[PDB]
Parts: C-alpha cells; sequence; structure tokens
RNA sequence: UAC
C-alpha cells in the first residue's frame, strides 16, 4: 500500500565531492489562495487560455486583480500570493480576445498552506497539491515565453535531422521535494520538431525529391503510403488550422466531394474545379493527392500547394538511425560542457528577477546542490576454463584476455546460412570468418571443434523456414546456424520467427558488411551471445564476494513495458535461473495498447517460479523485483496491482508460500545529473563520474528509500545515473547491501564485458520485448501464439 | 557484434 521509509543511509564505498543540477529554492511560510477557472468553450488549447488569463488580470484590473500576478496552470487552476477580493463567492466575467468572446467565472476554492509543505521535509510524513501549485508557480513565465512539452520548454533557433525534421534545443524544469528542502531540478534539453515548411517541400523531403517539378506524375502507390505514414496526424494550416487524418489516394484532379447548389440539390464536385471556382484559384500540381482533414464525415479535401506545416509540432513518431544518430551528434557534449550550459541556462533564466517568482517570495540558489556520494567497489568476475581467471573490473570495464567461459559450450556440429549475395559475400569470407572466429573462440574457451558442416547461400525470408526445416532433419544435434545478411532486412525477422517460436533452434545472425573486415573484439563480442545461446555460462560473480541476501535461495526478475511507434503493448518479465545468478529465463504477453500496467503478471510470475523450482530445486524465499519504466505518477497503481500480481501468484502456487517481496522501480528516463567537484575524479573525454557512484542523500526522497546510482562508465556525452525506487521491501534490506546488490546485478550483463546502467533483469526484459517484436510482425489468440516461444527455446537466452 |  505504502512505500517503506527509508532504513538507512548507505556508509559503503569511497567518498567522492558531487553536484548535482538542484538548485535551492527558498520558499515562504505564507499561504497561497487557490481559486478555480471554469472557462468556455472547455476545449480550448492551454496556449489559448493562459491568454485569456493574461487579458482577463490585465482588463479586470481595476475591480479584481489590482498590482497583483498570479500564476496560471493553462487549465482550470489559478493561484494568487495574496488574496482576491472576492470572498467566497463565484464571479462571472467577459474577455475578448483580439474577435472571440469568452465567459471566464472564477471561484475560490482552497488555500496552499506552504508551512505544511515546509515541515512534511521534516518528519511529518508530502502534500502534492502544493508542490504543484509551486510548479505552476516556476512555470507560468516559461509557459508564456516558450512552447511548452510535459515539463520542458522549447524554442526555434537551421539544425536539419532531414525526414521534414528539424532539432529544438530547450530546457527541463520541476519543482522536486528532497530531505529539508525544495530544489528547482534544471537541465538541457533538446528534441525532434517538425518544420514550418508548405505540404510541397514535406513531400520533397520525405521523398527525396530535390524539387516538386521531379514527379510530374501521380504519385506511386509506394509513395503515398510512405507520405501518408508521414503526415498523418500532423496539423497544417490554409495559406489562404487543421488536422490531417487522411491522405487521398486520387489526385485532386479527380477527387470528388459531395456539393451542395443553391436548388439544394448534391451533386459530386472536383477538388480542383472547387478551387477554381469558390477560391478563383488554379492548382499547379492536381495531379498530387489530397489531404483530407477534419472528421471523415465531413468529407474535407485539401490540396498539397495550399497547406502548410504547422510549427511547433514535437516529432513522436520514431526516428531513423541517421536522424537518431544526427541528434545525438546535436545534443551529446562532455559533462563539464553541460554544466555549463546548465549554468548559463540559470543565468539566462534568472529566476531571481522573475515578476511571478517575486511575487510569492521565492528565490533560487544560482548554485548546483554540494552532494556527497560513494563509489561502491565493483564485484569480481570469475571466469571458467583451465585457469579460472578472476577479472576486476576498472572503470567499469573489463576483458577477456587471459580468460575463457565459466562453462564454454563445446561447439561441434554447426551450420552457415549466407543471405548475402555471393559475388559479395564469397567462399574466401565464409574461410577466414570460420578461420578468425575459431581461434578467437578457442582463446574464448568456447572452442568451435572441426569446420562447419553445413554452408550455403539463400536469398529471401520466403526460404528461410524450409531451409532450416532441412537442417534439423539432416544434422543430429545442429546446435547453431550463423546467418549472413546485408544491411536491412525482414528476414531476421523470420529467422528469429521460425528460430524462436517455431522450430526452436539457435540462431546468431552477423551482418555480411562484417564479415569480410573481422576484428578480434568484434568475435569475442558474438562468442559471448553465442555461448549464452546454447546455454552456456560467459561468467559469474565472485561467489564470496556477495551480499547476504545470495544466503537462502533468492529468484531476481526484471519486468517491462514496451510500447509500439491498434498495435499491442509488449509485456516481458524475466527470471534469474540459478544462485550466480547468471542465466536467465523470459516470459512475454502481448496487451492493451499503452497499457503501462502488467495486466497478466501473475501467470508470468507463477511461471518463472515454476522454472526455478524446476532448474534449481528449491523455493525462492525472496523475490527481488526491478520494475523498467514507470512515471513517478503511476507509481501507486502499478504497484497495487502487481505486488499483488506477485503475491497471487505465490499464493496460487502454495498455500503456505509467502516469500520476502522487494519491489522496485528502475527510472533511466529523468533529468538528475551529476558532476565531479574535483577534476580529479573526472573519467574519460566525457569527464563524467566513474561507474558506482552512488547518491542517496540530499536530493532524494525525504522519506522515502530511493538512491541514484551510476553503475556505467559514461563512454559518450553525459551520463544519467539510474534512479532506483523501493517501492515494497519485506526483506528490510538496508541501503548498502541493496545499492551493492543492485551494482553487481549490473555486471551480470553477458552481452558486454562492462558494467551496464541498468541490472541484467530489466534489460533482459526489454531485450525479450524487444525481440517479440520481431515475433509480431509477419486475432489476440493468434497474437499471443506468435509470440510464444518453443519449448527448447525457452530454457536458453535466445533473447541475448 | 557490443550509449
Ligand atoms: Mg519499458
Amino acid at each position: 500500500f505504502k512505500p517503506p521509509p527509508r532504513p538507512d543511509f548507505g556508509t559503503s564505498g569511497r567518498t567522492i565531492k558531487l553536484q548535482a543540477n538542484f538548485f535551492e529554492m527558498d520558499i515562504p511560510k505564507i499561504d497561497i489562495y487557490h481559486y478555480e477557472l471554469d472557462i468556455k468553450p472547455e476545449k480550448c488549447p492551454r496556449r489559448v487560455n493562459r491568454e485569456i488569463v493574461e487579458h482577463m488580470v490585465q482588463h479586470f484590473k481595476t475591480q479584481i486583480f489590482g498590482d497583483r500576478k498570479p500564476v496560471f496552470d493553462g487549465r482550470k487552476n489559478l493561484y494568487t500570493a495574496m488574496p482576491l477580493p472576492i470572498g467566497r463567492d463565484k464571479v462571472e466575467l467577459e474577455v475578448t480576445l483580439p474577435d472571440r468572446i469568452f465567459k471566464v467565472s472564477i471561484k475560490w476554492v482552497s488555500c496552499v498552506s506552504l508551512q505544511a509543505l515546509h515541515d512534511a521535509l521534516s518528519g511529518r510524513l508530502v502534500p502534492f497539491e502544493t508542490i504543484q501549485a509551486l510548479d505552476v508557480v516556476m512555470r507560468h513565465l516559461p509557459s508564456m515565453r516558450y512552447t511548452p512539452v510535459g515539463r520542458s520548454f522549447f524554442t526555434a533557433s537551421s539544425n536539419p535531422l532531414g525526414g521534414g525534421r528539424e532539432v529544438w534545443f530547450g530546457f527541463h524544469q520541476s519543482v522536486r521535494p528532497s530531505l529539508w528542502k525544495m530544489m528547482l531540478n534544471i537541465d538541457v534539453s533538446a528534441t525532434a520538431f517538425y518544420k514550418a515548411q508548405p505540404v510541397i517541400e514535406f513531400v520533397c523531403e520525405v521523398l527525396d525529391f530535390k524539387s516538386i517539378e521531379e514527379q510530374q506524375k501521380p504519385l506511386t502507390d509506394s509513395q503515398r503510403v510512405k507520405f501518408t505514414k508521414e503526415i498523418k496526424g500532423l496539423k497544417v494550416e490554409i495559406t489562404h488550422k487543421y488536422r490531417v487524418c487522411n491522405v487521398t489516394r486520387r489526385p485532386a484532379s479527380h477527387q470528388t466531394f459531395p456539393l451542395q447548389q443553391e436548388s439544394g440539390q448534391t451533386v459530386e464536385c472536383t477538388v480542383a474545379q472547387y478551387f477554381k471556382d469558390r477560391h478563383k484559384l488554379v492548382l499547379r500540381y492536381p495531379h498530387l493527392p489530397c489531404l483530407q482533414v477534419g472528421q471523415e464525415q465531413k468529407h474535407t479535401y485539401l490540396p498539397l500547394e495550399v497547406c502548410n506545416i504547422v510549427a511547433g509540432q514535437r516529432c513522436i513518431k520514431k526516428l531513423t538511425d541517421n536522424q537518431t544518430s544526427t541528434m545525438i551528434r546535436a545534443t551529446a557534449r562532455s559533462a563539464p560542457d553541460r554544466q555549463e550550459e546548465i549554468s548559463k541556462l540559470m543565468r539566462s533564466a534568472d529566476f531571481n528577477t522573475d515578476p511571478y517568482v517575486r511575487e510569492f517570495g521565492i528565490m533560487v540558489k544560482d548554485e548546483m546542490t554540494d552532494v556527497t556520494g560513494r563509489v561502491l567497489q565493483p564485484p569480481s568476475i570469475l571466469y571458467g576454463g583451465r585457469n579460472k581467471a578472476i577479472a576486476t573490473p576498472v572503470q567499469g570495464v573489463w576483458d577477456m584476455r587471459n580468460k575463457q567461459f565459466h562453462t564454454g559450450i563445446e561447439i561441434k556440429v554447426w551450420a552457415i546460412a549466407c543471405f548475402a549475395p555471393q559475388r559479395q559475400c564469397t567462399e574466401v569470407h565464409l574461410k577466414s570468418f570460420t578461420e578468425q572466429l575459431r581461434k578467437i573462440s578457442r582463446d574464448a574457451g568456447m572452442p568451435i571443434q572441426g569446420q562447419p558442416c553445413f554452408c550455403k547461400y539463400a536469398q529471401g525470408a520466403d526460404s528461410v523456414e524450409p531451409m532450416f526445416r532441412h537442417l534439423k532433419n539432416t544434422y543430429a544435434g545442429l546446435q547453431l546456424v550463423v546467418v549472413i545478411l546485408p544491411g536491412k532486412t525482414p528476414v531476421y525477422a523470420e529467422v528469429k520467427r521460425v528460430g524462436d517460436t517455431v522450430l526452436g533452434m539457435a540462431t546468431q545472425c552477423v551482418q555480411m558488411k562484417n564479415v569480410q573486415r573481422t576484428t578480434p573484439q568484434t568475435l569475442s563480442n558474438l562468442c559471448l551471445k553465442i555461448n549464452v545461446k546454447l546455454g552456456g555460462v560467459n561468467n559469474i560473480l565472485l561467489p564470496q564476494g556477495r551480499p547476504p541476501v545470495f544466503q537462502q535461495p533468492v529468484i531476481f526478475l526484471g519486468a517491462d513495458v514496451t510500447h509500439p511507434p491498434k498495435k499491442p503493448s509488449i509485456a516481458a518479465v524475466v527470471g534469474s535461473m540459478d544462485a550466480h545468478p547468471n542465466r536467465y529465463c523470459a516470459t512475454v504477453r502481448v496487451q492493451q495498447h499503452r497499457q503501462e500496467i502488467i495486466q497478466d503478471l501473475a501467470a508470468m510470475v507463477r511461471e518463472l517460479l515454476i522454472q526455478f523450482y524446476k532448474s534449481t530445486r528449491f523455493k525462492p524465499t525472496r523475490i527481488i523485483f526491478y520494475r523498467d519504466g514507470v512515471s513517478e505518477g503511476q507509481f501507486q497503481q502499478v504497484l497495487h496491482h502487481e505486488l499483488l500480481a506477485i503475491r497471487e501468484a505465490c499464493i496460487k502456487l502454495e498455500k503456505d508460500y509467502q516469500p520476502g517481496i522487494t519491489f522496485i522501480v528502475v527510472q533511466k528516463r529523468h533529468h538528475t545529473r551529476l558532476f565531479c567537484t574535483d577534476k580529479n575524479e573526472r573519467v574519460g573525454k566525457s569527464g563524467n563520474i566513474p561507474a558506482g557512484t552512488t547518491v542517496d542523500t540530499k536530493i532524494t526522497h525525504p522519506t522515502e528509500f530511493d538512491f541514484y546510482l551510476c553503475s556505467h562508465a559514461g563512454i559518450q556525452g553525459t551520463s544519467r545515473p539510474s534512479h532506483y525506487h523501493v517501492l515494497w521491501d519485506d526483506n528490510r534490506f538496508s541501503s548498502d547491501e541493496l545499492q551493492i546488490l543492485t551494482y553487481q546485478l549490473c555486471h551480470t550483463y553477458v552481452r558486454c564485458t562492462r558494467s551496464v546502467s541498468i541490472p541484467a533483469p530489466a534489460y533482459y526484459a526489454h531485450l525479450v520485448a524487444f525481440r517479440a517484436r520481431y515475433h509480431l510482425v509477419d486475432d489476440h489468440q493468434a497474437l499471443a501464439k506468435a509470440v510464444q516461444v518453443h519449448q527448447d527455446t525457452l530454457r536458453t537466452m535466445y533473447f541475448a
């Protein structure tokens, strides 16, 4: 029901001086006053409402507001520093915007006690409405100055991404509680928007046209479908605002609509003819389709040449890899650089001279918060082979030189399928590839004995299944099929579909591009996934160097949801199947569109418990549950349902079975940044904090059990420390034990010899759902059937 | 193949 209080403050690890992008706020103790606004029409966008309120305050200045500067949230709530002279009773007013008349009623609703909040920060376990009030106050002005996106703000600076897209720089701002004081979280952000250009040029940039003069013919269906999928849902505006709901198949010269003549009779009329009659405009490009806007019952069609893409539209649809890369190159910068940019941002914002921040007596410190962090000692890693070499993670990174796999799978029989055109990928390529791969393999501890028994060329996904159907039937004990493919191709999905869901064979693909030039590290990293794909163990945590939670049987779960770019959401939960913990088992379900809550969690947890008991012959006395990607506002419901789901999964097994459940939420999408005070502590060109820095003081929840942990070594840009919030804990973990455990689990990721940002279970869950995505593409019964995995595939970490 |  309620998250546990904080048990203790972690004392383990080596102390480090840090600075967090949290800026202390001096909050007065006075009572803010809360008024409610009912504006009609009631479905106006927040910006219009803000303009209405502005003009309202400036208009009724004489009898209502006076010299007071109230702050507005864009919806229905208006706050004032000192009370409005209206009393309890509701007042109605009219506000005219320069041609429209708005009826705005204002009635006093409540009082916001800043003292209650102040005291909550000091042992009176926190009012959300007060924090939200402060938020409104702090972001009243930037909301009117810039383009608000969630808790961020953006503007237009000439930073093309291509695709009709652009880069907008801005910032994130959020009022946040912390022990004792109120913090202002300020970070530099940037996101993708759509350019303010004519739809013609949009078509040009989407279909790679240098000019609209080319393609002097009607569009390929191929093209229409792409442009349709690009512009659908976007707002346009007439050059003489509408919402594009569809794109016509027929050109503007032939696309018709029911036109009512003055006699009353209706006759079908072409868009071109209508624009020639009504607007005296002859379409220059009548061969091009139309944009169906508004209601589909309205039958409203607009030619492309008379529409412009409305400025300020954030790009939500998934970015291409090149666009994403460009975004990275434009946004990524070292930690000191980002810190300086946040400083310039604070200087530019100048909260202390803000009329509204002044009005409410709020004051913001210009210095980042001094926080003392602790670099946790990393776990050693035990490898196998003759040596049984122990590797020590230096800066969250280690290697496999003079090291073999823990239990390297002896590869005797295996096949090679190349879908690469043989001109591009030739016999000698395959030979040098298998040669190099074998040397690196023997050096890795997973010996691929003998040349490949099978090795053939093929093309088209249509031939994937039967080829496999042949292999499994002609080679006894066939362990692995190495599939070679060039560039983007749906054959990967087919190979994964048949391989994981149909026949149950381990498949390891390589890009054709990476076949010809082989680097020892690439091949080694390939073997890392190949070994775990065959059920082997690459490496384990040092047994003696582990938290006491491993004293009695414990299962580690990792859950995540993934949402579609009608298409269902994918829920994925994985569980540890040994005591290392290395090998994991996977469960995956399809569920309601954009439903974050794992609906069928109980069945999955039950299934994982069953597999655990089958693999270890033990009933886990403790269940550790790492939940990914849950907003701070969705906590109570996801906890209420999923905790009861795990509990019910335990009860459905046995009446007496009640293991301790630790419900933890891992957040990676936040704006908490940590910087090194001493330049001697900076690591790499990024200048980031080292791998293992843990912050559970100062900027963390005043009462609850939460902590920041930066388990990964920043390679590029500024590191984002993973936040962990303990929603439940029957096991009564200490801060040190839980933080160390969470840190050590980040070293159990098998796809790389380095510490990752989030623990292996959550990452694995993400991989499972991401694989289910490819399992889908190729009614609920059929989907759940297509996502289900072959039983022989099930034991093994196929998602690796 | 591995933010
Ligand atoms: Mg997720």
